[PDB]
């Protein structure tokens, strides 16, 4: 519906954060989603334990720590669990712990997850208006990927083979070029103060909407 959407304009999206050397972007990614919900339903903007889901969801649902993993079925450990505790109260640290999630600093829960259809990138568009920010992978592994700095990106060699996790906070067009805002778990020094901005549109490009998700509180 709107031309362009930016989450951070409703304070739905939370402060960039550092992955490091774990490849856990598919828990930054899941929290990233789940954040905006919280926000959306109780008014509080707080940032939720990645690391939570590295130590607890595990074998399971298919993901493994820090060797990378399945924002959906993060979901869904959280559905099951009933809960999540706040990062604060369950810190990142890089590496792979045993379950340390502890009732007591629950931060956020999950009723439901929805998965969209495979490369549509006006159905992306659609929730991400209407919904909040959606969970997708892209295809990174490209030098071009971690040397970003600025405009709308565009990779001829991408592919729709995605294999890291990050969060669409919303969208728009520069100057003709449509993209989709992506955050990050880069840091901040990453691209436009650890966002993205990638070709929209372009034929799923780098495979931004091909395993769309996003829950519900």
């Amino acid at each position: 519906l709107p031309d362009s959407v930016d989450w951070r304009e409703k304070g739905c999206v939370t402060e960039v954060k550092y992955q490091g050397s774990c490849g856990a972007s598919w828990a930054f990614s899941a929290v990233g989603a789940l954040e905006a919900q919280l926000k959306l339903k109780t008014g509080k903007l707080v940032s939720l334990s990645a690391q939570n889901l590295v130590d607890c969801s595990t074998e399971k649902y298919g993901n493994k720590g820090c060797n990378g993993g399945f924002m959906t079925t993060a979901f869904q450990y959280i559905i099951d669990n009933k809960g999540i505790d706040s990062d604060a109260s369950y810190p990142y640290k890089a590496m792979d712990l045993k379950c340390q999630y502890d009732s007591k600093y629950r931060a956020a829960t999950c009723s439901k997850y929805t998965e969209l259809p495979y490369g549509r990138e006006d159905v992306l568009k659609e929730a991400v208006a209407n919904k909040g920010p959606v969970s997708v992978g892209v295809d990174a592994r490209h030098p071009s990927f971690f040397l970003y700095r600025s405009g709308v990106y565009y990779e001829p060699s991408c592919t729709q083979n995605v294999n890291h996790g990050v969060l669409v906070v919303g969208y728009g067009d520069l100057n003709g070029k449509e993209y989709w805002l992506v955050k990050n778990s880069w840091g901040h020094n990453f691209g436009e103060e650890g966002y993205i901005r990638m070709a929209r549109n372009k034929g799923n490009h780098c495979g931004i909407a091909s395993f769309p998700s996003y829950p519900e509180i």
